[PDB]
């Protein structure tokens, strides 16, 4: 039923904003990739979000304050960029930088589980980027939303 | 998020409607059942879709001519009637008798995959009561619709 296939896509957009508000309500910040390439940045600055975009060589090229603008509104804006490319729209939240190990041909978070020991000072501190193949990753300690276009970890 | 957890069950229900309503063109009879004891029956005779009503001695009570209802408009009441008293209010769709084979601690029905031999005469002609219990099937040759309301088995 088309209204079935309608539906569907207005309740992954209801839990896919949800997801995102959250997100930013939490970290306050979130990276936007086009092709695992950083070209957006939405963070909370003071006493509103900011909206930075980057260049192919990432330097500012703009920066918006997006004032009255709601974490929902944006979480809303985020969605509507996701789904007219989805395949090569992702977005992750939080610090960008994330400690990870290599061990037993798997990359390690210890996030879920401690599976990797004295990992504080074992661990290397390593950019996004890394974690848009999710098949390199632990499964036992490092998990993601059900969503393909949030790249950063659940937790 | 409530307006998530309503978009869930507007859902369940279009899909669950339509799987009702594909059944109901298909087979033409559905059995509705009460903590698996047949309390009405909805046949294409004729015409016009009947709704019969027994008792517990399964003795028709009623016998009323659907006249114009639709099979949509009877799948919606059959889906009204379900989500009432979901954990006890099953339905059982096309010819009530299903030939049934036991062997290997499984019941088998030869569905989805020839599990047993000369099945057409090794086999016994069954009720659709012991569908109930799902637990006890073979699950390469006998399949159900995701919803737990539909007994009867997939093809
Ligand atoms: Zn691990
Ligand atoms: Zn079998």
């Amino acid at each position: 039923n088309k209204k079935i296939i309608v539906m569907m896509a207005l309740l992954h957009k209801e839990k896919l904003i949800e997801c995102i508000y959250h997100e930013l309500e939490n970290g306050g910040t979130i990276l936007l990739l086009t092709k695992n390439i950083v070209v957006s940045e939405i963070s909370y600055i003071g006493n509103t979000y900011k909206y930075f975009t980057f260049n192919d060589n990432h330097d500012l090229i703009s920066k918006e304050d997006l004032k009255g603008a709601t974490s929902k509104n944006i979480a809303k804006m985020i969605y509507n960029w996701i789904i007219k490319n989805p395949q090569n729209n992702k977005i992750w939240s939080g610090e960008p930088r994330t400690q990870i190990y290599f061990e037993n041909d798997l990359y390690h978070t210890n996030y879920n589980h401690k599976c990797i020991k004295d990992f504080w000072n074992v661990s290397t501190s390593v950019g996004p980027h890394i974690f848009n193949d999710r098949s390199i990753w632990c499964t036992k300690c490092t998990s993601f939303y059900p969503f393909t276009n949030i790249m950063s970890p659940n937790i």
